[PDB]
């Protein structure tokens, strides 16, 4: 015992029943169901949400019961809203979500880990996350506060409150795909952070807060904004080559939206996000200009990095989808919409850890510092 | 290969900061044993400096350092309000989370940088003092107050928290508690924070993640859960019955006992015990809490000492905080742990990002349902 597991690569932190990843062939499954199959069938997010908490897809009766438990989360305390609204407007959207969930971790003095109550607490929090995100977006956009109302879909309920208008069928559907696509991804940095916290037997909301803290970072969920920021920065499609050689190839910066710890091939979610990014952006000429820079850079990226197994990830196109829906490129909002979705995966993983395989997470470090030495009083230093 | 349960003996990084011999019960900060530091009467700020800069400060450097820490004694009103707008019966550590979370939001200009990192951390150490003062005050239903510059960081914290002049005994006791909780290599909290910062997320979010993990009863939460056990007992005569009914029969874990690394007496516990004795003996109601604690200790060692499970740092610290004058409620004692630990947290995050940066992303073993086609809703 003296070897460093750099980045914890290939170290198994738990067993899971929820998500499997084929990094070589680019296969992502939720509870056995492939992410392509789920979208092809045009499934609602609530069904996938239910799948992660319970283990199988819901019957008509169970789905209707599940939605009412989620919609309970649409009503949140004033201090929770205020936790967002009393922060500087120019703040990070994910950190705003962090601040709001932290308020819940504090106020929820009666939370206890229990197999009877876990899934209900989780289901309501998924609703609370929606209510939180609406108000995060509204506060940033200088708008008055609003809560999501119950409707035909979770995606619609969210979109309606966020913009303060009726969302179109096409808008609702694209958000519904994004929510499914970002639901879970086994044990990334965010989920890991949350699992470490919950391993001490701290509460669910603390786990979500620790997860959000990690997700905020540029190498993780922060790429959801940082990738599209690259597209916004190039402006002219003919400038793409120059920008790529100037920023990435000279070794200055990493290519945002590219690369993965697991996938050595094209990201499955990146396929789906691209097709939808192509469809919706082609309806808005100024957004399509972003997409046509994106695909051009994608080609230079694939050629330059493909041999090293660096391929587009789920964050490369996702931001274009959100921009097409109506959300602006500012304040890390795209990462916050990522987080809005990933809360389901995060929570399902914490429950699976505590109920069935609980143990404190506490690694070691190899000491490489100063040898044993006598303390010297400050006077003679 | 398969599951590294709890990540035991898996190395996550290298460090120059802290050494632990779990078998002998040895703890060193930058090569200085914890016993050397305490015996010397070292100021907490000296040990703060040691963690941020890699060596002990000169008198000139300590003056410069204190100036930077004190900057954090002024914090924005929304950070104070991030605390005060929450229900008073809220967990104290979770209240610290909310405050630091607000900083993570507002601090939009934070960059991981060789030239700025240490000053940011020094200022945050001060800020953690401001936060904890206000966390304690709000819980007790008192007006907001900030720490003021003085001779020592501990004095500045205690004075502001209580609103009175702290006695020399109280100041030394707090100073020692601050040193003893400064760092402990890569425990759950620090790890949770390192996972966060490996995404190149900000220092404050790193602290926030660490705070979320420190709350738990298996970790820093034991700073209150241990002393809670002594409060339940009330009568030294009923120690044996409580230990027989709850631990040996009920299977509940004895809080303030055991450790991931130490398989012997925790060096910090040993020091905390001596102070708990010195401080409690003078005030009758706290003294008998100590008397319950030491009587439960003997049953603990007789039962678990052969299994490598001995008193840890949280077992006696609660009594030490109680003697200083902090009440046994709202996980205040875990919040005081945090106030200290923020120095160790930040030192590790800087160390990891500057000199050994890589994304922390482990794997899981799949035992779930095999590949299956998306079933129609009614079959099912
Ligand atoms: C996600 C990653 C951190 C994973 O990398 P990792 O598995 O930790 O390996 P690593 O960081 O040690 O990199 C290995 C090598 O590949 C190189 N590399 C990896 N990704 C990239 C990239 N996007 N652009 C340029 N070079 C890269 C890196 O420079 C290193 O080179 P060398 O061996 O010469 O030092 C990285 O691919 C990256 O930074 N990607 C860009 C940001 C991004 O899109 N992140 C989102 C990931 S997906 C979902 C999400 O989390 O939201
Ligand atoms: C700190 C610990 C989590 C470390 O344990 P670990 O290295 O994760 O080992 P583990 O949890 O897999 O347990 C191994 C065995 O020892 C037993 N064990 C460990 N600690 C205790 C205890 N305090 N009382 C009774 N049994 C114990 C445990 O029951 C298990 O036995 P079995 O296999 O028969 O169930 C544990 O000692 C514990 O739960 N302590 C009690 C709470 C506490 O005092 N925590 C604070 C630790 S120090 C400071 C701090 O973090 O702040
Ligand atoms: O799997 C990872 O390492 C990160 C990722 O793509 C996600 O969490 O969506
Ligand atoms: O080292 C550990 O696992 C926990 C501990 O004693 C601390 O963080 O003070």
């Amino acid at each position: 015992t003296e070897e460093i597991s750099k980045g914890l690569e290939d170290v198994n932190i738990k067993w899971t029943r929820l998500t499997t990843i084929d990094g070589n062939k680019g296969i992502l499954r939720y509870g056995g169901y492939s992410v392509e199959d789920i979208i092809a069938s045009g499934a609602q997010d609530e069904e996938i949400q239910y799948l992660f908490l319970y283990g199988n897809l819901p019957t008509e009766q169970e789905l209707r019961k599940y939605k009412e438990t989620v919609q309970k989360g649409y009503k949140i305390p004033d201090f929770v809203i205020n936790a967002i609204r009393q922060l500087p407007r120019e703040s990070d959207a994910v950190a705003m979500q962090m601040a709001a969930v932290a308020a819940m971790a504090a106020s929820e003095t009666k939370f206890k880990w229990n197999k009877d109550t876990d899934r209900d607490v989780a289901a309501e929090m998924i609703g609370r996350m929606s209510a939180i995100t609406v108000n995060v977006y509204r506060h940033i956009m200088n708008m008055p506060a609003e809560l999501p109302k119950p409707s035909d879909s979770y995606a619609e309920s969210f979109l309606n409150a966020a913009f303060g208008r009726k969302a179109t069928k096409e808008e609702i559907d694209a958000m519904n795909t994004a929510l499914i696509l970002y639901t879970d991804h086994e044990v990334p940095a965010s989920t890991t952070a949350g699992l470490v916290a919950v391993s001490t037997l701290s509460d669910m909301y603390s786990g979500i807060t620790a997860a959000l803290a990690a997700l905020k970072g540029p190498l993780h969920g922060g790429a959801a904004e940082a990738a599209i920021a690259q597209f916004d920065e190039i402006k002219d499609p003919a400038m793409v080559e120059k920008w790529f050689n100037d920023n990435i190839i000279n070794g200055k910066k990493r290519l945002m939206g590219f690369g993965h710890r697991v996938y050595k091939t094209y990201d499955p979610r990146a396929k789906i996000f691209k097709g939808i990014a192509e469809k919706l952006s082609s309806k808005k000429p100024e957004v399509h200009k972003v997409y046509e820079i994106a695909t051009k850079l994608e080609d230079f990226g694939i050629k330059a990095f493909g041999s090293k197994g660096i391929y587009p990830n789920t964050d490369y196109f996702s931001g274009i989808v959100y921009m097409s829906i109506g959300f602006p490129l500012r304040n890390n909002i795209y990462t916050a919409l990522f987080a809005l979705s990933r809360v389901t995966g995060w929570q399902a993983h914490f429950i699976e850890y505590v109920e069935e395989q609980q143990r404190l997470i506490r690694p070691r470090a190899v000491y490489v510092g100063p040898a044993e030495r006598k303390y010297v009083p400050i006077a003679e230093r």
